[PDB]
């Protein structure tokens, strides 16, 4: 069967509801790891657009399969990063980069194997704001259709492969390879936050965010893993998840940030920000200051305002108050099963809302 | 039937071969004029985007039909165009600008009509480098598949409407709109030409494009429009087209840029290039400066190097010659019937061809 989707949470014909959940049914759902090669042409690329799918790429690999990135690079503009070459590469991934004037702007994914060929015709690079919060639509085509197409992964890739264009094979590259100055660097970021990135996410708070909150000072109801759950899709709204879990623990990729406990007057400056990549695909702060705090309780909505690329602001809004009346419209998107919602907002219209500047 | 192609010229499924052979099947190759509604959607546009189809457009809507584009708009960041926009409105489109921080960035093109929805999902913006010579992937649904999977055009766009984004109606708008303070101006410019741009058109020249300038002097032979007939999908080489004839013999549009013509030593500094959109959608150079100056044969190849965002320098590069052997395989791309050939090579690789520095 055939699906498609524009995302975020804006239209979709069939189960898979956006870029990530087309790629959750070629390479996750319909497929078995180590058959065949799976695919994946993308002008743009960087870490997070990636940490969803490398333990996918690794055990497709594991079990003696093929993964082909093509990928765009460039001189002079921020196309793919090094961060996620690297990472590709270290899976075992074959990767090859694209240098032409006019870019390889193509965002195509998908498999091959003895059975036939799987294709994701996108709009959304494999970046995390293509794969979260961009609006994207993706078109999934099956076996069935792809063979009545005509369409083979094979010969379009043979025929890209002779074109005569700069293309660089980054697989066993060294530190000497001239790709890598095709490859921007993500720890390179402006001096100001931009515009596009000053937004603050909201999202509801539940027990298990907030029981650890309001347990007595010192009590065993407070202790344990006190996090906020957030989205499974926050990709776009991190630095890149580069810090990872302990070797023989499940698989986890975090980045440490400032934030800013304004109800405490706190800034934690070793905040956890962790995608779970081997459980449930969570997305979890850690949130251990605020235990025993009593700031914030079930129904509460928690602002999570960025101000830097690793600077953040966290604001609890209090449920029956004029704030959370106008915030809790924003949390449109519905995350597990007990409720919870979450959505994005301006920090300009945010600020104005609170009565803040920022 | 489905239809794949990653253009430009390197994958097709079938006899459509990039982006513009997609929107021509979908939009008048399987069409009624004035049956239903057209659909543009596209993160970026701009007005090269659109000259092969506005005639299109014009004629739906003139027959009783809708068309609606929804396309990016952004204050800091070069979207959509002033002038595709003012374009499309004249035309009779209904034009939607979305304002968003995480942009509008999908691109599908399509119908509603009596047959059912066809659907095009591509890479490709409704811009020049989109159209032309950016590597895009495009994939083009009948209306069997669509139906078969379950899109609709209006349950789409319905939801798109419905997300409370910052959409921007454009029909019948104020001057006073906020909506035009998200469009750029084209006209305005990089100060140097961007290394991308820095490409060289190879042409292989015929009868019809010198027989004017190889008549003797003041003979009727010599009289009448003089042109190089130049290539079929130049639309990122050229400035915006926005040149219009009333009716004329045809629709085209044109652009007056400076042509340096190295062989005579003259700068034309109202040189008009112009695609006809009405007949065979082909780009031509008014080289009516060259008329009975006998600097170009058939089989010699006229190279047209652009250095400047109306700048150009053409030179007549005979047959016979090395520079002439070397250039010659660059011209990739037959047009007509009659042997003609195009492509392109950067300005880099020509200028160490013909010993010249750019």
């Amino acid at each position: 069967m055939n699906f498609f989707s524009l995302h975020p949470n804006v239209y979709a014909t069939g189960r898979p509801k956006g870029l990530i959940g087309m790629l959750e049914n070629v390479w996750v759902s319909n497929h078995t790891p180590g058959e065949g090669t799976l695919y994946l042409i993308s002008g743009f690329s960087n870490y997070n657009g990636g940490v969803r799918f490398y333990e996918t790429f690794t055990e497709h690999i594991n079990q003696g399969g093929r993964v082909i990135a093509i990928l765009g690079g460039s001189t002079s503009q921020r196309l793919s990063s090094r961060q996620v070459v690297e990472e590709l590469l270290n899976r075992g991934v074959e990767v090859h980069i694209i240098n032409r004037k006019r870019i390889l702007h193509a965002k195509l994914y998908g498999t091959s194997n003895n059975l036939g060929e799987s294709l994701v015709v996108s709009s959304g690079n494999f970046t995390g704001p293509g794969m979260s919060q961009n609006i994207e639509a993706s078109l999934l085509l099956d076996n069935n259709t792809t063979q009545s197409m005509g369409f083979s992964w094979n010969d379009m890739i043979s025929e890209m492969l002779n074109q005569n264009w700069h293309i660089h094979n980054m697989t066993n590259a060294t530190d000497a390879s001239p790709g890598w100055n095709l490859l921007y660097d993500e720890r390179t970021t402006n001096l100001t936050l931009d515009e596009t990135e000053r937004v603050t996410l909201i999202v509801t708070l539940g027990h298990a965010d907030t029981a650890r909150i309001q347990a007595a000072p010192g009590t065993t109801a407070g202790q344990g893993t006190q996090y906020f759950w957030l989205s499974k899709d926050s990709y776009d709204f991190f630095p890149p998840l580069t810090i990872r879990n302990r070797r023989g623990t499940k698989a986890t990729y975090s980045s440490l940030i400032n934030m800013n406990y304004i109800d405490i007057n706190y800034t934690d400056t070793q905040c956890r920000v962790t995608f779970e990549a081997e459980n449930n695909f969570d997305f979890r702060l850690g949130t251990g200051k605020l235990r025993y705090t009593g700031v914030a309780k079930s129904n509460d909505i928690a602002a999570i305002t960025r101000v830097g690329d690793s600077d953040y602001e966290l604001r609890i809004i209090k449920q029956g108050t004029p704030e959370h009346s106008q915030l809790d419209p924003y949390a449109v998107s519905f995350i597990g099963n007990r409720g919870k919602r979450f959505g994005y907002i301006s920090n300009e219209e945010f600020g104005r809302i609170i009565g803040v500047t920022f």
